[PDB]
């Protein structure tokens, strides 16, 4: 649209120039006009649209139908929308006229060769930005955005189904391209984070893709081995980190090098912009696909129970140093493919890998919230939850490189949580998310010593104060309620959880009606918190199915009081509760229906 | 919006610390009494108690009525004033039944109020009325706010005039602070790019400023050595680069560590956010302050002429321009000129970047283009052709300039030149009408036209280089010279179109200065002294004297450039350089008001 190029003509000899199919050319004179010039005419061959326009005013007016009065502020604009078949097969002639001489005072001839040069990719502009207004040099976020998407499989076999396509259309006379260079280039910065293979030869061969744009390879002269269309495959090599915005740009430049005694000069430049697909976490509220477990010779009942739960949930089960402590499952998305990526600090053919080593703990310190709205901002991919450490602590629970990575994804702005009060220190010990039909589409389950205190008091006042826990050393409800140290420590734990409750309500925009307090007691090991009875909140969420650790609570009228309380709290929301014996894992999930490129961060 | 939950027990009194601003939700830990139907809430003077449904907003006073018991009701406690002694305030929740006259049970919460606030200069004079300022955010634009942090050196006698102040107000009972920690902290990332010195003792002493937040020092327990106010001085250590957004954050955290058998727990956190002041270039259209020259045993007339020009322009003269640029960093309390390299230090900062293995850099006056507004102008970088082996501008410098983010740069085509500087063909002069300036471009076509006009007027035999000499006719009839200058004109036309597009310039904003060229080694050098490569001191212009044709006793090229530049109020002086850097005043526009 806005591209225009100046080409000057000489009265003493013809000029010859190359023009691009889209770009319009300003045709001015190099030197004085004839002596008594008062008027001028412009003529052109079929296919060269000529227009007159004041240089101050917008709007074009046709030129080849009238003799115009000479004005220095008038611009002649030439457009060739169609490429040329032979060099200089079109021309323009400016004739200068006086009111006295019948014949023209002087001719100025400009022969033109039209070439069509275009570098394009998959811009992902279905219904987001009305095309023909897409600045190819930009990548725009939001539902009104556009731009190329680039995936990253690992941070030379047949694995190009994840690479992005890049088409270089160069339609023009062949002879022109033994005089003019076509340089595909990229910055030294972008070269270290992505590579480009040009296909040269049969498409079926695996080594026909030549490594043309690499780590030190920042420029490459493109040979037109396939006529007027060359194909490149772009492979992303780095995820966005603290020092990488995620944008990768490639340019094509046409270089006039015809003048042997002069220097080469640019004629045209086209650009495509790829953004690296961020790594997105999957909350518990998403549908599962494959559960991954690691078992031993004695853990043969937990696996049977989790397999039964996966069967009832439609999910599939696979068996396999921990898959839930040193390993996280997320996904990268692109219009043509969604690839699950593992983050580490084997499990599938369609699986990518990413890792960051510290520059100098466990991944239970990382969770993710369902989509929320808070502080006016909308988080349609949810927010990451990072259990940090208290200011001034010696040990660090999450390395700085992982924090930088998660913040550089920026599609799930993280929230720090207080977990130093726990023995292990995982957020799943006190926090969970389950699907709910009404409300915000889910419920946030928080461990609550206060809820268990209230329930035990209610059961004691109902005469069942002597019911025993750990029935299937046992302890009664009365002995727990009368243990002053236990109750006071659980009040402290309740306040610790209240801090996180307020933080989560503020940052996730949650209301009290969105929270459910699961009764859960704790004890001290060692000056930190561990579960008194098996942690009910640290459950497994497979859609509407819940694998809840069996608490072995008091037995009243032949039913576990804690199991029945958790049923009373969770079943009216459509979930089916299963209590798994773990006293005697990771889930891969489906991507969000919301596309991350539609988000405006 | 901050709120903190504190639970009370029916069997024993609870005790808590509350922050002056924050409101506390007071709930019960455990069941309510047996036949509870109503409740009352009472508090000491200075403890505002409110009742509110947990689903609905809006508070209602609490200590004037007996309410019906509802689990969804929240009791909110506010203590806007600090306490003098521990637990000098208290709240009492009494539970009532319609049968027992006396309350069923009391729940007592003793409260001690402390006031903790970490503040800096938020720069919110008339942009945001400070009641909506999120201290955890730094917002660009004319409706923005946030702390500014300057950088004096990017590679302790009296250099605290450039550091930013940071006040920690901690007003409360002294005993409280032998049980609770005050931790001032920052990330390991930000710690490597800024430092913080706590002042402890007399202001006149040089070693009273203790290095408390450093490169590996990411946390520091603050002693209340001055009562209820501690002072810290923050010094920025790094400019924004490709891997640094320029934001530095410091937090204060109150840690309850009273429970010996339990773990420490957070109570309150406050934050201040500093942004590093970007490095801003100064275009030729800004008023000069001090010209800097480097001389030799010869060239004593050029220096005298430059001194006369500086004198007539009000500027000062002191005794380069390559591998060295002069810009400025700005903050509401100080503007410091910073030199970027690849005499002394009176109010002068320093920055350098070594490659990972400056005539090529200029800057435009403020412009508007493509809908965007560039009130600090745009940087102009003469780059290299894509297929060229050598690089004229290193990648680290490009990353630095793009990270400054306040003058988005524009690449220019300069490989056709022998040296390759943008000032060889490009200049900016102030103009009264139109926009704030005119863009001077070297034009072989203009000189061709002028020589043709002078030849048709009979003066075709006037000789250049008179005061080796060549006539107008010999130049016009030199076919190789004219063709090469046409090529040079097209090379400059490429840059003209790029500049018009990226700077939003019109043809009426451009002036073509007649300038011929010749070939040194396949590249371009000035035929006669380059007229466009001039010195701009306000309305005064030091133009390299062209030894062109003399017609009627006056140089036709000098008179042509006068005809072109004097009707704009400029005064032209032609200095003999055939036989420098300028420090300028900052933009009136403040960079923090820009929205990039």
């Amino acid at each position: 649209m806005s591209l225009q190029r100046i080409v000057r003509v000489s009265l003493e000899h013809p000029t010859s120039a190359v023009c691009v199919a889209g770009v319009e050319t300003l045709v001015d004179i190099y030197g004085s006009v004839p002596e008594g010039t008062e008027m001028f005419e412009v003529y052109g061959t079929p296919g060269v649209d000529i227009y007159i326009s004041p240089n101050m005013e917008r709007g074009r007016e046709r030129a080849d139908t009238r003799r115009w009065r000479f004005d220095a502020t008038l611009e002649i604009i030439v457009v060739m929308n169609s490429p040329s078949n032979d060099l200089n097969d079109s021309h323009v002639q400016i004739s200068y006229h006086s009111s006295h001489e019948p014949l023209p005072l002087a001719y100025a001839v400009l022969y033109l060769t039209c070439v069509d040069i275009s570098l394009d990719c998959d811009l992902n502009c279905e219904g987001r930005q009305d095309r023909n207004f897409v600045d190819k040099r930009q990548w725009v976020w939001g539902p009104s955005g556009y731009g190329g998407i680039l995936l990253v499989n690992c941070d030379c076999l047949q694995d190009l189904e994840d690479m992005s396509v890049m088409v270089l259309r160069t339609q023009g006379p062949a002879a022109l391209f033994d005089d003019h260079k076509l340089v595909l280039h990229t910055s030294s910065y972008d070269a270290k984070r992505a590579q480009v293979f040009h296909i040269c030869g049969p498409e079926d061969v695996c080594e026909a893709y030549r490594h043309v744009l690499g780590q030190d390879k920042v420029s490459y002269e493109v040979p037109r081995l396939h006529g007027d269309e060359e194909r490149f495959f772009v492979e992303g090599l780095s995820f966005p980190d603290a020092g990488f915005t995620g944008l990768i740009s490639f340019h094509v430049t046409l270089l006039d090098d015809s003048n042997e005694d002069f220097s080469a000069s640019p004629i045209f430049t086209d650009t495509v912009v790829f953004r690296v697909a961020p790594w997105i976490m999957t909350p518990s509220t998403l549908p599962p696909l494959e559960v991954y477990v690691c078992r031993v010779r004695n853990n043969t009942c937990f696996v049977d129970a989790v397999a039964e739960l996966a069967r009832k949930a439609g999910c599939k089960l696979t068996i396999c140093r921990w898959i839930q402590d040193e390993m996280e499952l997320g996904y990268v998305q692109a219009p043509h493919k969604t690839l699950p990526v593992v983050f580490d600090s084997i499990l599938g053919p369609d699986f990518g890998y990413v890792t960051r080593e510290p520059r100098d703990d466990s991944f239970g310190n990382l969770e993710v919230s369902p989509p929320v709205v808070a502080n006016g901002k909308e988080y349609p991919l949810g927010r990451i939850l990072i259990g940090g450490n208290l200011p001034g602590s010696s040990g660090r629970r999450v390395t700085q490189v992982v924090r930088d990575f998660l913040h550089a994804q920026k599609v799930q702005p993280p929230v720090e949580l207080f977990v130093d009060w726990l023995a292990v220190g995982h957020v799943d010990e006190f926090l969970s998310f389950v699907p709910a039909p009404d409300g915000k589409g889910f419920r946030m389950l928080l461990a609550s010593p206060g809820a268990c205190f209230k329930l035990f008091q209610e059961k004691q006042k109902c005469g069942h104060g002597r019911a025993l826990l750990f029935q299937g050393k046992t302890i009664s409800i009365n002995q727990v309620l009368s243990n002053k140290d236990l109750i006071n420590y659980n009040k402290f734990v309740q306040s610790c959880i209240d801090w996180n409750r307020e933080v989560l309500k503020r940052e996730l925009g949650l209301a009290e009606c969105d929270i459910i307090d699961i009764p859960q007691l704790f004890k001290t090991e060692r000056k930190k918190a561990t579960a008194f009875f098996p942690d009910l909140v640290n459950m497994l969420v497979l859609g509407k199915h819940l694998g809840i650790p069996k608490p072995f609570g008091p037995i009243i009228n032949g039913c576990c009081c804690l199991e029945e309380k958790v049923r009373s709290l969770l079943e009216p929301l459509g979930l089916h509760c299963t209590f798994i014996d773990d006293f005697t894992t990771n889930v891969c999930r489906k991507p969000f229906s919301f596309k991350w490129w539609n988000m405006v961060p």
